[PDB]
């Protein structure tokens, strides 16, 4: 489940990302 993971894992980083922007609005 390597290909699982590996995008599964990009969701943790882009979680404090995605925030900047919703933490804006």
């Amino acid at each position: 489940g390597v290909v699982d993971i590996l995008k599964g894992a990009a969701k943790d980083i882009a979680g404090h990302l995605a925030s900047k922007v919703m933490n804006k609005l």
